[PDB]
DNA sequence: TTTTGTTAAGGGCTGTATCACTGTGTAAGACAGGC
């Protein structure tokens, strides 16, 4: 794992905590810019290309049949296999939470210049309340595909919300949501094993299962060291969901996850306590019914990283993470690194 | 029969309206990078 500093072009201000990166056919893209999109890039979607440790953000265009989704911070994202990206929830530049779900796909790649399709999917049934900091992944069971959504935070319900605490947030009830994108429907499942709310956790999806790692629970103000396996079977039109607690769970919120090889993932970064950062790294190796979490060699962090109180980042896709920390003195607002695996 | 106003010309304290003067905030422009 080699750490490398990155320089940024004129529009560095766009990058903020809560941003996301999506990878299409090796090409990386950036979404969730700070502020509302400007004339320079009306979509809020950017080619995110790092050449010789220099990062350029170049505006990307939408197809004629696209939505223009608002920039979203801490939305739930996953990748769907004809490869597309699912974005659900998040905070908008006006601090509202969206209940909408957007789908990003490549509409046209002409002479290495990508046009995107952003389509909004209506959701009916048990729609999950607007959220941020929650997970969504795709499971495959019995030749059928289903979305699994869990966790996050939201504002108080319209009945109890008051202007003195107008921005107060609470964890959502820990109901797993099965989401059929084909029909646009959502079903909620209460499980006894998920008693507490959880947000900013990590989710790993393999076949018919999603594992839930770390995260932070507001009510207890704990980052629990639990690992949850959630299995989904889809026999015809009657889905079934079952959860199992598995000991050996890491305790981490806001960690970043990257795939280094099939059935092996690396977990880097995050927070172990409010004032402490998780400097260690984990390797997760997947079996068809087993999951293994092993400590790995901690990278050669610089002193700036070691002493930073906050860091934020995203997975670039090619086993490489894009990281960031703030700096004061004279000078830059943010300093960015790329950690390879 | 007892209190006040009043005239005119004119003489000091007092109150406020400027002086001159510059730093400084805001904004009207100019300008140059998007390797």
């Amino acid at each position: 794992m080699s750490l490398q500093m990155v320089t940024v072009g004129h529009n560095i201000a766009l990058i903020q905590p809560g941003f996301s990166l999506m990878n299409f056919d090796g090409q990386v893209f950036f979404f969730g810019q700070k502020g509302w999109p400007k004339r320079s890039c009306p979509t809020g979607v950017f080619h995110f290309d790092i050449k010789q440790n220099h990062l350029k953000l170049k505006p990307a265009i939408f197809s004629k049949d696209s939505c223009y989704l608002p920039p979203l911070r801490y939305p739930a994202t996953c990748s769907y296999k004809k490869h597309q990206y699912i974005i659900h929830g998040g905070k908008t530049p006006n601090n509202e939470l969206s209940d909408k779900i957007y789908i990003m796909s490549v509409a046209c790649k002409n002479n290495k210049k990508v046009t995107f399709r952003c389509t909004e999917k209506d959701l009916v049934g048990d729609v999950p309340e607007p959220r941020y900091g929650h997970s969504i992944d795709v499971v495959y069971s019995r030749g059928k595909s289903m979305g699994v959504l869990f966790g996050g935070r939201s504002y108080m319900p319209s009945t109890q919300r008051t202007t003195e605490k107008w921005n107060s947030v609470a964890d959502c009830l820990p109901h797993v949501f099965l989401i059929d994108f084909e029909f646009g429907c959502a079903t909620s499942y209460i499980l006894p094993e998920l008693q507490d709310g959880l947000s900013f956790h990590v989710s790993i999806a393999r076949n018919d299962t999603v594992y839930i790692l770390g995260g932070h629970s507001l009510a207890s103000n704990i980052r629990p060291a639990n690992l949850y396996r959630i299995r989904v079977d889809l026999p015809l039109g009657t889905p079934a969901v079952n959860c199992t607690v598995l000991p050996g769970g890491i305790s981490v919120s806001s960690a970043i996850l990257t795939q280094t090889n099939n059935d092996e993932f690396v977990i880097v970064g995050g927070y172990q306590l409010e004032n402490q950062k998780r400097m260690v790294c984990s390797l997760v190796s997947l079996g068809d019914n087993t999951i293994e979490i092993s400590e790995m060699e901690t990278p050669d962090w610089t002193s700036d990283i070691k002493h930073s109180k906050i860091w934020f980042g995203s997975n670039m896709g090619n086993g490489t993470i894009f990281l960031g920390i703030p700096g004061d003195n004279k000078s830059e607002a943010f300093y960015f690194y790329t950690l390879r695996c």
